[PDB]
């Protein structure tokens, strides 16, 4: 969880990307993750819409178009590992901002109209550089949030681990 | 993925003896199965090790038991789970350990998380048609309601899936 100084540094980003005017029968949540790695590295993972299995906890595989070149509106077909209440997810790339390090997708099962946004943020103090990733989502209610929270948190933990390994 | 009616028929006595509950108000139960292409001796030797559930449980980082541990009904384990879940630890008591019949089971004895009075039982069953040997693992639990079932089911099914993978790898 973020320190007071980090939360102060992220307030604008939160206000711009992770704050929703919720419609009835939908809830949202915001999660954060500190990563001991440079933002460029974290972003290069986070941005790869075609290969979410590189850091998502439950993805078995991800099929995408042949001759895939990544653009907003493009789709992916995620096959998930066995033991979960769905087997498959078709997902659409909503945002890809390489300048500002912002991405997001929408699902198109229980988590109906799930849409998330992910942002990458640089921090430096005393020559020590690290990253914070924020991820928020909107989802239709059936506490469905507990289940999405767990996936999101787990995905973000593995993001850290993979990024921290690549940074070594 | 889910059992055949032939397997089902072979398992009814086990299900009646070990995986059937007279439920109280504010408690729910569920039964899960898993086909594993490996001998039952190997699967049992994994399932039976109360001190090392991390061998096959999806979300367990580590498990501490007492110094000079020998496995006896009544003994406890302290498990630490990986980050991102709605709890960080669980204290657990060994309820059953029958090596002859291949039955084990445990209770959670601590209570902070939503799964209050979680108690499960696990059985291991042999299968042999045309020199092809395989195993079926049944696991059932009872838990107090606040749908808890979806999360517990998810943990169970995942654990059983990794049990399959681990045992099938050890079968070589
Ligand atoms: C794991 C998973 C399951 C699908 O939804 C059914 C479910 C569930 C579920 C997840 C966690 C827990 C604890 C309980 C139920 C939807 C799915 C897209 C295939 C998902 O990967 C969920 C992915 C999510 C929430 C975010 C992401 O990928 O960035
Ligand atoms: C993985 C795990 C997570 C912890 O809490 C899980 C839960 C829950 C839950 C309940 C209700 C709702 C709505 C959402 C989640 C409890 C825990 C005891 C630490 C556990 O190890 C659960 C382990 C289980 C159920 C079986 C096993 O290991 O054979």
């Amino acid at each position: 969880e973020l320190t007071p100084e980090e939360r102060s540094e992220l307030k604008n980003s939160i206000a711009e990307f992770h704050t929703y005017q919720l419609d009835p029968g939908s809830c949202s949540s915001l999660h954060a993750q500190r990563i001991h790695a440079p933002p460029e590295l974290v972003w290069s993972i986070v941005r790869r819409f075609d290969k979410p299995q590189t850091y998502k906890h439950f993805i078995k595989s991800c099929s995408v178009e042949q001759n895939f070149e990544m653009r907003v509106g493009c789709t992916r077909d995620v096959i998930v590992i066995s033991g979960l209440p769905a087997n498959t997810s078709t997902e659409r790339l909503d945002i890809l901002d390489d300048e500002r390090r912002v991405t997001g997708f929408s699902i198109i099962h229980r988590l109906t109209n799930y849409k998330s946004v992910t942002t990458v943020h640089r921090f430096e103090k005393e020559n020590r550089i690290w990253t914070v990733v924020l991820e928020s989502y909107v989802v239709d209610m059936p506490d469905t949030r507990m289940f999405a929270d767990t996936v999101v948190k787990l995905n973000l933990q593995k993001l850290a681990t993979v990024a921290e390994a690549m940074a070594r």
